[PDB]
């Protein structure tokens, strides 16, 4: 029951935690600016992970008996949130270029609206996409609990081709690769936007005060999505090894759990690195919690 209680340790975490997260922003309008819209879907997303993912996740691995729909939403769920933390993380990462590629257009590009549109949509994709073993994609019944019924497990129940081929590859790690490629064109042009500042027959520290606090924001987003894949990559790899390699020695259970543990800590990260990378957002929690 150690499983167990560690899980239910990061559950209450990862609540509370961005529970503060979306409350500071509706208290501090300083906070309600577009960029952070797509913020509240990342800890909506990682909230629901305490709420649903965490506890289905503990129901699953002990296994339970129900109707094939009813235990691939348990067990997609997770795919869910997962996905739409994707979206989250790859939007951020591509406003935060916006700001410092077309500083002028950013205002009539990226728009409140259009935010709300955005995530609308990729919650939309999110369910589609992790669902997708519901579509049909799945195992159930594939060569006890009774006929209607099917022995819930993670493994036996869901595809490993779709957890390989079309989730991780096509949905994760082309993402992730995109992400990282923007992210190589932010800094690589914010240094050339300082360099151009620097033989300017002015002062102008405006520009510059602004420039490197845009970019103290982009590098803080870097260090989220970075924490993404650093606590999600080790999971795939995983299964990487068990599907292209029948041979390699399938992972242990004590090496699973750590690897699906260590996903459902990335939901907790996000309030500490708020906290820490924001000053604006620290300070907002200190007077939530006093007060
Ligand atoms: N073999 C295997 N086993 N369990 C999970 C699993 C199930 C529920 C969860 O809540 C979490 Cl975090 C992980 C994954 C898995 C791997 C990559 C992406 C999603 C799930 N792969």
């Amino acid at each position: 029951s150690v499983y167990i209680t560690v899980e239910l340790a990061i559950a209450v975490l990862a609540i509370l935690g961005n529970v503060l997260v979306c409350w500071a922003v509706w208290l501090n309008s300083n906070l309600q600016n577009v960029t952070n819209y797509f913020v509240v879907s990342l800890a909506a997303a990682d909230i629901l992970v305490g709420v649903l993912a965490i506890p289905f996740a503990i129901t699953i691995s002990t296994g339970f008996c129900a109707a094939c729909h009813g235990c691939l939403f348990i067990a997609c769920f997770v795919l869910v949130l997962a996905q739409s933390s994707i979206f989250s993380l790859l939007a951020i990462a591509i406003d935060r270029y916006i700001a410092i590629a077309i500083p002028l257009r950013y205002n009539g590009l990226v728009t409140g609206t259009r935010a709300a549109g955005i995530i609308a949509i990729c919650w939309v994709l999110s369910f589609a996409i992790g669902l997708t073993p519901m579509l049909g994609w799945n195992n159930c019944g594939q060569p006890g609990c009774g006929e209607g019924q099917v022995a819930c497990l993670f493994e036996d129940v869901v595809p490993m081709n779709y957890m390989v081929y079309f989730n991780f590859f096509a949905c994760v790690l082309v993402p992730l690769l995109l992400m990282l490629g923007v992210y190589l064109r932010i800094f690589a042009a914010a240094r050339r936007q300082l360099k151009q500042m620097e033989s300017q027959p002015l002062p102008g520290e405006r520009a510059r005060s602004t420039l490197q606090k845009e970019v103290h924001a982009a590098k803080s987003a870097a260090i989220i999505a970075g924490l993404f894949a650093l606590c999600w990559l080790p999971l795939h790899i995983i299964n990487c090894f068990t599907f292209f390699c029948p041979d390699c020695s399938h992972a242990p259970l004590w090496l699973m759990y750590l690897a699906i543990v260590l996903a459902h800590t990335n939901s907790v990260v996000n309030p500490f690195i708020y906290a820490y990378r924001i000053r604006e957002f620290r300070q907002t929690f200190r007077k939530i919690i006093r007060s």
